[PDB]
């Protein structure tokens, strides 16, 4: 079968941890009171929770509630056991409290409020250096949590919360985060399509932090080609054609077999035969001010199939892409 795969930093920490630390279903939540929150705005709805802007009445500061749906299937007590444990690390959006909600009766997190417009809608405008700045906070952010032994799964733009007047940033949504245990075998139905990693889309499941800098690296090159997304695919299966397509069928079957997976015979009628593509074939009049040798260099680095040879977040942000940011 396939061969076993550890992440290459960060391997063993949860191992070492104190059980309370990652078996989130040991943990007890300890409630706040719902009467502190007065709902504001709707602003939108999760696949598993809906989401108001609020203010807190004891302080009237502006927050955000995520209610959560009884359809989580016991995934409630990890993005809450994730959160805590986060809580205070380098651009990661703060938990202010939980309460039980009164109407759904299921848990609501509460999050401080980020004054963004949502880096998507913000990301296809920034220049050179507000692009270096921003994928080094984004850095942060997932050396943090990979440090601490998480990996977040869902990296995209809609889950980094701008605030450009500020030049602030929060990654969040971690109802898909998970702790990383050497020798797990994860479930590949994680991220988005257009920021799913090859590990994902060819079902190998013995994968690990890695795959938030695939995801991190597909918003990098949406960001520096002006190509959103960068990899198009219609669906799944078209997702690691469109991949081919730019980084070469030959690299991806030295993948497959280095880790000797069964590649789903189903790509076999699509994937054709490609060569990598020298990242220059991407440069145009209007994305060529946004295109440095090192910004070509630094992405080169990060959309590799292999997950082992992917840059870390801390090898990621050595890298002279950000020389050029102020320390
Ligand atoms: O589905 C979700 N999961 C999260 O963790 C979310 C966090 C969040 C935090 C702050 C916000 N500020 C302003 C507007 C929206 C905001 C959203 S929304
Ligand atoms: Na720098």
């Amino acid at each position: 079968g396939p061969v076993p795969s550890r992440a290459r930093v960060y391997t063993d920490v949860n191992t070492h941890r104190p059980s309370e630390y990652w078996d989130y279903e040991s943990h007890v939540v300890e409630w706040g009171n719902q009467d502190d929150y007065q709902l504001v705005r709707k602003l939108g709805r999760g696949k598993y929770s809906e989401v108001f802007e609020a203010i807190n009445i004891t302080n009237n500061e502006k927050v955000v509630v995520k209610i959560l749906k009884p359809v989580a299937a016991a995934k409630i007590k990890r993005e809450i056991k994730i959160l805590e444990n986060l809580r205070g690390g380098p651009n990661i959006i703060t938990l202010a409290d939980i309460v039980k909600d009164p109407v759904s009766r299921t848990p609501a997190l509460v999050f401080e409020h980020v004054n963004n417009t949502d880096f998507k809608q913000l990301y296809q405008t920034l220049t050179d250096y507000d692009i270096r700045f921003y994928m080094y906070e984004i850095l942060k952010a997932l050396d943090y949590c990979h440090s601490m032994g998480i990996m977040h799964r869902d990296v995209k733009p809609h889950n980094v919360m701008i605030d450009h007047e500020h030049r602030k940033l929060r990654l969040i949504d971690w109802g898909l985060a998970e702790f990383y245990h050497p020798g797990q075998e994860y479930n590949v139905r994680v991220a988005s399509r257009y920021f799913k990693g090859p590990e994902l889309l060819v079902d190998y499941q013995m994968y690990d932090y890695s795959l938030d800098m695939w995801s991190l690296g597909c918003m990098l090159a949406s960001m520096i080609f002006r190509k959103e997304p960068f990899f198009h695919g219609h669906d799944n299966y078209d997702q690691l054609v469109r991949i081919a397509k730019v980084l070469g069928t030959e690299d991806l079957y030295d993948y497959i077999d280095k880790y000797n997976i069964e590649l789903d015979p189903r790509f076999n009628d699509i994937l054709g035969r490609h060569s990598r593509k020298r990242w220059e074939r991407f440069v145009h009049s209007e994305n060529q001010h946004l295109v440095s040798p090192e910004a070509l260099d630094f992405l080169d680095k990060l959309l590799r199939y292999d997950h082992q040879s992917r840059l870390t977040a801390r090898e990621a942000m050595e890298h002279p892409y950000f020389y050029t940011v102020v320390k």
